[PDB]
DNA sequence: TTTTTTTT
DNA sequence: TTT
């Protein structure tokens, strides 16, 4: 009945954070920077970083903990929702940060 | 680019959506965007699971939306997130409009 | 806080 | 669905 999708590329500005809650599911927080980089009206570059809270939970989010590193460029789709903040849950994941 | 923030929403509006200029006189519209989602409890019971979305468009794309939408219109926003977090929209489209 | 009409 |  309707649709909520978001899409984000970017690198991550710290270590996964894991935790588990009361009932003992896992939930990794993330923080990925988005990067635009943009010459104004005066030929004056300026660079606008935009941080975005990023939740994965269960295995995606222990996968998350384990191979994401601070740093690592990372692709994620997911739903735009607000809880207890407003965030980004995971549903994809895809890593961008092989050699 | 040298990043990607791309949301993409089609849902209905909460409430007549509210226009005001800034002081260097650029069109500001906000919008309440609610996108519902119905699945099934641990009872097999119907449950409606509900987000709403501060969404914002400028200038003439602002003025578009005071324009032509209005509560419970159902239209198609995409747009950039902004973090207060907010989707700003980059684009439009009005699904009232041609629907069959 | 507030939206949803045939239909998954 | 869920810190």
């Amino acid at each position: 009945r309707g649709v909520n999708k978001v899409i984000l590329i970017g690198n991550l500005g710290d270590k996964p954070e894991l935790r588990y809650t009361g009932s003992g599911t896992a939930v990794c927080n993330m923080s990925l920077a988005t990067n635009e980089t943009y010459t104004d009206s005066d030929g004056n570059e300026v660079q606008n970083t935009e941080w975005h809270d990023v939740v994965a939970w269960g295995r995606l989010g222990e996968i998350c903990n384990e191979y994401l590193k601070k740093g690592s460029q990372v692709y994620f789709e997911g739903k735009l929702q607000t809880r207890s903040s407003t965030e980004v849950k995971a549903q994809e994941m895809m890593f961008l940060d092989s050699n």
